[PDB]
């Protein structure tokens, strides 16, 4: 009627049988009839492979390829999900949601895993120069073959092996993360070891692996990081006026959410979660906004334990590839996990930026383009471009900006960053707990790797906790630039401007920097507490909490507050150029 319940459509609940089927169905009548809701039962809901549908797709920052979709909301408009808290389990390579070219699409009280994750976990029981001995639990199967080699499997007759081994890939692995098991977080200034996807290993008459640099603690957990990001949870794509509330996401092959060219993105009272017996929740970023406008909206979640940052919200640059006349260019996508992003359309405003200084030249409106490749795509503009332009810089479209609302959330003992703040739009980061081993917040973007496309314009950090962040090595500080600004542009670039920083807590156990900061333009820090704790080792390389360089209209403010410090205010708040002297 208005609201369609998906066991009228055969979806039992508790069973453990494949619902994608009924499920399928439910939501082709909902859009026959145009239905407004979809309700499940409250229970279990299991979804396998073989019914699901097909679809090609280019997913931002994540794997391209078929993907098998088990709710595919492609041109869906108003219409709410709401699984009544049910759980939702799925068995192999799924994308759990597509959102594609769909409009004020309602996600409310389920949450997502899968049966077998997608990365894998191992006690540390020994360790020695070159190897460790790891003792694996039952929902992390594996074999050591012929070869010696380890190879995670989907599970422990001819055609059942042939499709296991198929299987093989999806738990391939390429870098390996130590995890404390007590704090339940990345082991205090641990990093990622490089493996690659094939790892010596014998079991001991526990199972050894050997590699020169592995090194780890006696007790802590291995993390073998997946090497594909394949099944993201929730892809919004080309859509807008998305809510995500109350949205459990125990695991991902992938990122938890990724968002693409949408536009009024909401996610609220949702988690980011381990499920039972796992240290890790998703594989890459908990959530990720790629070329998203109107508002974005990160409301009192929970981001807890993924393999990577909570949250990073920018922009594409696309490199000059070819210059074919004084108005006309082709661009070529760089990064392979962009590969496919079509953006650029007839009437687009265009910035065309020097690549190693990342300075905007000018800005240019394309008349015609025309998609040449997956890679590639052709621009022609409406005036010559700016002679100084060369192959090897980048574009990036001038879009309205993302107005960025992150509120009430904690974010904790995940991989790497807390947030990239890449939104050029008006930010808002206020009441919100971090606990990172990598910078809390990070400035980023860069024409020469990510092509990401950040460069802050207006941005408000205020009423924070920030406990013992930045433990680890990924970033350079607790709020921090790492933009990708060749050293002999930092003194004339400006990429990042109008900043305040306010009524902050920074508890801190050394003196790493609170800020580390080049190529800004006016930057308030005022009204914030800063206190010390014994949380972690002192790290004996670190001697200043303010690190700036190559920037303007910095102001240091003296009406901060320091706690539990040997020394004055007067020189924990003067800026050096170094980390130390
Ligand atoms: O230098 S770090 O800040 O620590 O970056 C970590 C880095 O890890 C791997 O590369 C390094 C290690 O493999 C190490 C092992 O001994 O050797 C180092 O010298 C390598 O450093 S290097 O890459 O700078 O040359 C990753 O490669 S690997 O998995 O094949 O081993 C490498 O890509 C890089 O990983 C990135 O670290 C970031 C945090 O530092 C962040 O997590 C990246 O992902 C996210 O951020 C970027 C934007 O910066 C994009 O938005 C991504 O989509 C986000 O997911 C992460 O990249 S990724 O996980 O490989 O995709
Ligand atoms: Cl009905
Ligand atoms: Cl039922
Ligand atoms: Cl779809
Ligand atoms: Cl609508
Ligand atoms: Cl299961
Ligand atoms: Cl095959
Ligand atoms: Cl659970
Ligand atoms: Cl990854
Ligand atoms: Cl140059
Ligand atoms: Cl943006
Ligand atoms: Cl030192
Ligand atoms: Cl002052």
């Amino acid at each position: 009627d208005k609201v369609i319940d998906v066991s009228d459509f055969g979806a039992i609940k508790d069973t453990g049988s494949d619902s994608t089927h009924s499920l399928y169905k439910a939501l082709q009548e909902a859009k026959k009839i145009g239905a407004t809701k979809i309700t499940f039962p409250k229970g279990r809901y299991d979804f396998y492979e073989e019914r699901a549908a097909d679809r090609l797709m280019y997913i931002s920052n994540n794997d391209p390829g078929i993907k098998r979709i088990t709710f595919p909301l492609s041109s869906f408009n108003n219409l709410e999900i709401d699984g009544n808290n049910s759980t939702f389990i799925f068995h192999g390579g799924l994308v759990p949601f597509i959102l594609d070219e769909s409009s004020h699409i309602v996600l409310r009280n389920f949450s997502i895993d899968f049966s077998r994750a997608f990365h894998s976990e191992a006690l540390i029981a020994g360790a020695g120069k070159g190897y460790l001995d790891l003792k694996f639990t039952d929902q992390f199967p594996y074999k050591i073959n012929e070869a010696g080699i380890l190879k995670f499997q989907s599970q422990l007759d001819r055609l059942k092996r042939k499709q296991i081994s198929q299987d093989e890939y999806k738990y391939e692995y390429k870098r390996v993360l130590e995890f404390n098991f007590a704090l339940r977080e990345p082991e205090y200034m641990a990093q990622d070891i490089f493996t690659g996807n094939a790892l010596r290993a014998e079991k001991l008459n526990v199972v050894r692996i050997f590699h020169p640099n592995l090194k780890a603690k006696v007790g802590n957990i291995l993390v073998f990081q997946a090497k594909h990001r394949d099944y993201p949870g929730v892809v919004i794509s080309d859509s807008n006026n998305v809510e995500l509330h109350n949205i459990t996401i125990h695991h991902a092959g992938g990122m938890g959410v990724i968002a693409q060219r949408s536009h009024n993105i909401t996610i609220k009272d949702s988690k980011v979660s381990p499920s039972k017996g796992r240290i890790v929740s998703t594989t890459a970023d908990a959530t990720h906004f790629v070329n998203c406008t109107g508002k974005i909206k990160l409301i009192d979640n929970l981001f807890e334990s993924q393999k990577n940052d909570a949250t990073n919200i920018h922009g594409v640059y696309a490199a000059i590839d070819k210059i074919i006349d004084d108005k006309t260019v082709e661009i070529k996508l760089q990064h392979p996990q962009q590969f496919g992003f079509d953006f650029i359309a007839p009437e687009d405003e265009l910035e065309l930026v020097h690549g190693a200084s990342l300075i905007t030249y000018e800005t240019n409106k394309v008349v015609t383009s025309t998609r040449v490749s997956n890679e590639v795509t052709r621009v022609q503009f409406i005036k010559p471009f700016d002679s100084r332009i060369k192959e090897g810089d980048s574009v990036s479209k001038v879009r309205s900006y993302a107005e960025v609302i992150i509120k009430g959330n904690i974010i904790r003992k995940n991989r790497a960053r807390g947030m990239l703040l890449n939104s050029r739009g008006k930010t808002l980061i206020e009441n919100n707990y971090f606990h990172t081993p990598g910078s809390a917040i990070l400035f980023e973007g860069d024409a020469n790797f990510w092509f990401e496309q950040g460069g802050v314009s207006d941005v408000t950090i205020k009423n924070n906790v920030f406990e013992n962040s930045f433990y680890s090595q990924w970033g350079k500080g607790i709020i921090a630039v790492d933009a990708g600004i060749d050293d002999k542009f930092k003194e004339t670039s400006r990429y990042n401007k109008n900043i305040v920083i306010k009524g902050n807590t920074f508890k801190v156990f050394d003196k790493a920097p609170i800020l580390n900061l080049f190529s800004v333009s006016n930057l308030v820090f005022e009204n914030n507490i800063i206190e010390k704790t014994t949380e972690y080792p002192e790290r004996k390389k670190y001697n200043s909490l303010f690190v700036i360089n190559n920037s303007d209209n910095i102001t240091i403010s003296i009406n901060n507050i320091l706690q539990g410090f040997s020394e004055g205010k007067s020189q924990l708040l003067s800026p050096t150029t170094t980390y130390k002297r």
